[PDB]
């Protein structure tokens, strides 16, 4: 599995270069794995990557939660990957088909999928939860190793854990703004993502390392 | 939305000269295009205003939204920035994601088209199973545009029943996955048309042939 510097990824989202530039240079003592999402890449293009990686030398993980239908995840993930994102995320909620598409380019291109189970915002109890243990079990059975999940349901984030084995790789958003805990989402998740908790602080790197002295006993 | 022929083109082509020169093929045949992922992320969100500049055509931005609210925002708002007219935005994630994208869309002058069940076979795992209740969590949201499935002619009878008549009802899977023109127009509004057209010898004589079969319902 990669590894991920303090267990800490950057939730790169925000919209201007100039800014996400700044604040991602600020914490890179800090971080080595940034996700670079739609806000970012659609206000900045996907030469966005090629910067950072020349820029910061940091992983960077593609979180474009692909949900379209198998063909054209194929066409997101190529385009993805030939700009030089390390990995893409992916929605499990779409079917095995639509996973299957993206694993074959990953697999074709050297690259990795995360698959994003359940989500961390209210609005997952609607549909996502009651399929999300399904969507995980799907995802071992069709060989996939990294998995996202929700850092505000504790108990969700433990099953979706259970379910996918020690080995597998998890990540988890929903830290810091939206209630989330890092020493006890770092119980399940290999890695915790965080956004705004960082991002928007008055002092990005303080911010971070604040986080990284709170999780000191657990790497 | 009016649309042209009720046919809508799901532009797919990832490369920036093939896809202006497809799109001028068929021009006398449309005036709406979709524009998703593998062209935007293949040339850029500059395609959009290129494609209004050269065409003068509606654009749907086909980006099937699906993440929390606060991010669902950002993302509306880079790509009413970028001209799009409409978004695609996925139900499944629940209200509050979609209501995000509402909201902006409304501050912007724009349309959100919700996206309910998909047309691909894995639909069938969790999407269909949940599609009805995300279309009427769409009435209820005060959602007036939806997205079904043409390879499910009785999935999406189920589907503009739900919505009602005065809802507007665009559907994909005609041609390559399977679907008929005529028979999806029983139902939708417009279809949409990508690699039928876009991967044939004559993309024109495509559209053509197309509009001809369902010119009694035009
Ligand atoms: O379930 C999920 C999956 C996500 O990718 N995310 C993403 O993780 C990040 C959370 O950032 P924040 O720490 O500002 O709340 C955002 O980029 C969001 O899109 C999430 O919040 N919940
Ligand atoms: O359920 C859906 C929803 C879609 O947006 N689409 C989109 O509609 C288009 C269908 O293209 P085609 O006619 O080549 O099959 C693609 O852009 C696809 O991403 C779909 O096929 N099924």
């Amino acid at each position: 599995v990669m590894d991920v510097m303090n267990r800490l990824i950057l939730a790169m989202d925000l919209m201007n270069r100039d800014d996400a530039l700044r604040v991602t240079g600020e914490v890179r003592e800090y971080i080595d794995t940034v996700k670079i999402g739609y806000p970012l890449v659609l206000s900045e293009g996907m030469d966005i990557i090629a910067e950072f990686r020349k820029r910061f030398g940091c992983r960077i993980i593609a979180d474009f939660k692909v949900a379209d239908i198998p063909e054209t995840n194929e066409k997101i993930c190529r385009a993805t990957f030939k700009a030089g994102a390390d990995a893409i995320s992916v929605h499990g909620f779409p079917g095995a088909d639509s996973v299957r598409a993206c694993l074959n380019v990953a697999e074709e291109m050297g690259r990795e999928v995360f698959l994003l189970t359940e989500m961390s915002h209210p609005g997952a109890e609607m549909f996502i939860q009651g399929a999300a243990d399904e969507i995980a079990r799907m995802g071992v059975d069709l060989g996939v190793k990294n998995y996202v999940g929700p850092s505000t349901r504790p108990e969700r984030l433990s099953r979706l854990r259970e379910i996918i084995g020690q080995d597998s790789f998890l990540i988890s958003p929903g830290v810091g703004a939206q209630g989330g805990d890092p020493g006890e989402t770092l119980r399940f998740a290999d890695a915790i993502i965080v956004g705004r908790s960082i991002y928007l602080a008055d002092n990005p790197a303080a911010a971070a390392a604040g986080i990284i002295e709170s999780i000191k006993d657990l790497l």
